């Protein structure tokens, strides 16, 4: 599968290296893994790799903090394919008032435990950054086990749905937090259509270089859970192809929605509306499209 | 525009121009015609060259009926968009016995005795081909001023509904009567999944090319005759992009169509099931293909 061209240059953070090895040690130490193997295979899976190529900008002491938020939603997210869309809901609804901080961990559970030092941590740095975060989580995680997702949808209505499933708002949060940017409710109503577009190709490069992975789990495991939700399926039943056309159509997609966001990003200026610390919000969009790229194509996540 | 390459080779009748100049001679002899920027657009258009390039291996004695066929379609096309849908439903339901034989025409009315004239002429050169083009015409007729036509529609129900406004089954019935190409019921059986396919690569590569001029009539003629109903509005809708970014997505659809039809004829062949007559067929299907985009690049309809 050849990509087409794009004007992106990912970029990932100076400390990478360093940072993957402390939060992989963590979650190897506190995380249930079921044998060796899935040890190994979390491992490869590179979940800090990726975090380190959504913000390559964060700052040095905050960094460990998205890593470690995103890994553990990582690891559920699998876990959810194993599950009904009740049972699944039961579990992520029992993080949330300990994400909050509200209700104590079963320290016996290490999801639980995991999940309420995290958040902690992360108030004690910053307060304020930290609980803006706290919304755009649970949007995303109850837009995982949504029952709209055995129901029949095109296009258009996969995609405003995924804007959640994909965790748009989360990542936009988790970003501004891991590099102190601070924003208005003024500046982040001004690119409402920005985030939008770049939710698209968030998602649908996920649905490229996952589909296979994806198509396996609709088949072994949980008929709801693993149930089969992605733009290349749908693509493919409409327009009666194969996955693999779907994907290279897709494709090509993606990268106008590359163009448009450069269109929508130079338009913004053409007024005063380009704020110094809008122009650095709409330059980390760019990375985190660019990056989950990168690391979509070369994780052993998706090619197994 | 930039059309990415194609495997398929275009063929022109070599009686083109003769029976180019007696066909639109015909017409400029008998259709109603209201001026002389009208006369000179219609002979611009080259109705006769497309369906030279539609059924370039048609019968020397036969391809001037086809461009006679197309010619009174084109020409009936253009006019149901200064129409209602009620209008033009009444326009078409008065032709369909006229077409059958079991009404006489108005000899006062050139649409209705050019018709007549037409399928009667038809009938006496080949009685039982000719029949068997008359279902798939009304069914393309009916399709041309469906409501349907003005309700949401994603990119898959489209081209379900496209495939009797294209007419993609006339064109078949069409082609065969041309080349004296008679296929058994079960041979047709076979041949299905290869029709379906060629549809939806007809429909998107005219709605790539004709999307100027249709955004045009949309504005300017009967808001239900000519209301804007192409793959390109709507996959510009359902992934919020501009209609030339949709254009450039959707013709690499087009040669994912290329694609499904060469594997589909080979895998035909590779059972014992790719008859002579079928062999024909499936060849003929990809003249249209290469012959409408041709025209449709190049065409004065079109570019201006
Ligand atoms: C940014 C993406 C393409 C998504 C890839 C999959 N993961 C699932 C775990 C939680 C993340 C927000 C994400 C949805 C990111
Ligand atoms: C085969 C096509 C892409 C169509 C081009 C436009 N014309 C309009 C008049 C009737 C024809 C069948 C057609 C729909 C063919
Ligand atoms: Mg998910
Ligand atoms: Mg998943
Ligand atoms: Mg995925
Ligand atoms: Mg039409
Ligand atoms: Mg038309
Ligand atoms: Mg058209």
């Amino acid at each position: 599968l050849e990509p087409p061209p794009s004007t992106f240059q990912p970029l990932c953070h100076p400390l990478v290296e360093e940072v993957s090895k402390e939060v992989d040690g963590y979650f190897l130490q506190h995380w249930n893994f079921p044998n060796e193997k899935a040890r190994k295979k979390f491992v490869a899976a590179g979940f800090s790799r990726v975090t380190c190529l959504y913000f390559p900008k964060a700052l040095d002491d905050r960094i460990h903090f998205a890593c470690r938020l995103l890994t553990v939603l990582f690891l559920i997210d699998d876990l959810l394919e194993y599950m009904s869309f009740e049972e699944g809901s039961a579990y992520n609804e029992k993080l949330i008032p300990i994400s909050r901080g509200d209700v104590l961990p079963d320290r016996s559970i290490p999801v639980e435990y995991i999940i309420y030092d995290l958040w902690e941590s992360m108030r004690a740095h910053d307060r304020e950054m930290a609980d803006e975060i706290l919304e755009p989580v649970f949007l995303f995680m109850r837009a995982q086990t949504d029952r709209t997702r055995a129901r029949p949808m095109g296009l258009g209505g996969y995609l405003e749905y995924r804007e959640r499933d994909v965790g748009k708002e989360l990542l936009a949060a988790l970003m501004r937090f891991s590099m102190g940017l601070k924003l208005s409710p003024s500046e982040l109503q001004r690119v409402r259509e920005i985030d939008a577009n770049c939710s698209k190709h968030l998602s649908v490069v996920n649905d490229i270089y996952s589909y296979e992975k994806e198509l396996y789990t609709s088949k072994t495991a949980h008929s709801e859970g693993g149930i089969l939700c992605t733009s290349v399926q749908i693509l493919a039943q409409e327009a009666d192809v194969t996955a693999e056309a779907a994907k290279r159509v897709l494709f090509v997609m993606c990268r106008e929605w590359e163009l448009r966001h450069q269109l929508l990003v130079a338009r913004l200026s053409a007024e005063g509306l380009e704020t110094p610390g809008l122009a650095a919000y709409v330059e980390g969009l760019e990375y985190q499209m660019s990056g989950a790229e990168l690391w979509a194509q070369t994780t052993l996540r998706y090619s197994v």
